[PDB]
């Protein structure tokens, strides 16, 4: 397995109410756990906890080796397009490129006189939001890892473009890596492996889509 947690419970403050409370999944190499719920549920907690910057109050957990995340809040530092998605990474041009193009920034990126040295942050280029999650979201792509923590990614795209961006970047170009996904999205959910819903902390539902359909 690849991620596990086991009875968790924890708390951001001491004494405070938990965070989360009994928390249980499991994640094999290469699946993918959708994470939904609503606002404050626990869900970006739950993936620091998996970076560990939450420390469990009760229970277990198991994650080994290297993560790439993505912040629910996009974000660019002064440089260029290339530079914000390579991030200090080693640069090579099929793996970059292959990212941008399931992330669809090639168009935008073939709009401008640059292309991809185009330079942003430094007050020229002011972005979308949806430019920015996606481009967030191909930094975190780009990154080579054994786990994935994408929280949220698709801030201010529409719904096909996000359905697109989904089964192009998410499902294809990332298929045999493992993921958790925080999104509320029903495709989402059907194509996951697994689905964890949090509700105030707590376990609301843990199952496939296909288990909450029977019920
Ligand atoms: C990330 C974080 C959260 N909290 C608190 O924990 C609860 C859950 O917050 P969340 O995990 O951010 O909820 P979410 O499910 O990700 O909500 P959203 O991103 O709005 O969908 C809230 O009391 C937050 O103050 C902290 O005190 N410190 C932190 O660093
Ligand atoms: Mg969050």
């Amino acid at each position: 397995t690849e991620v596990v947690m086991e009875n968790v419970t924890a708390f951001w403050e001491e004494g405070g109410t938990p965070v989360l409370k009994d928390i249980n999944f499991k994640i094999e190499r290469g699946q993918l756990l959708a994470v939904a719920g609503s606002t404050g549920a626990g869900k970006t907690s739950l993936l620091m906890m998996i970076m560990g910057e939450l420390e469990p109050s009760e229970g277990k957990i198991k994650h080994s080796g290297r993560i790439s995340f993505c912040s629910q809040f996009s974000w660019i530092m002064p440089g260029t397009i290339k530079e914000n998605i390579i991030f200090g990474v080693s640069y090579d041009e099929y793996r970059y490129r292959s990212v941008i193009k399931a992330c669809q920034l090639e168009e935008d990126i073939s709009k401008f006189a640059e292309k991809d040295n185009i330079v942003l942050g430094e007050g020229g280029i002011t972005l979308s939001g949806g430019q920015r999650a996606r481009i967030s979201l191909a930094r975190a792509v780009y990154k080579d890892a054994d786990l994935y923590l994408l929280d949220s990614p698709f801030g201010y795209l529409d719904v096909l473009t996000e359905k697109e961006i989904f089964e192009s970047c998410v499902c294809k170009l990332m298929a045999n890596k493992t993921r958790i996904l925080v999104t509320s999205k029903m495709e989402h959910l059907k194509k996951a492996d697994k689905i964890l819903i949090l509700h105030e902390g707590s376990s609301y539902f843990y199952g496939t889509f296909s288990e909450l359909q029977n019920l």
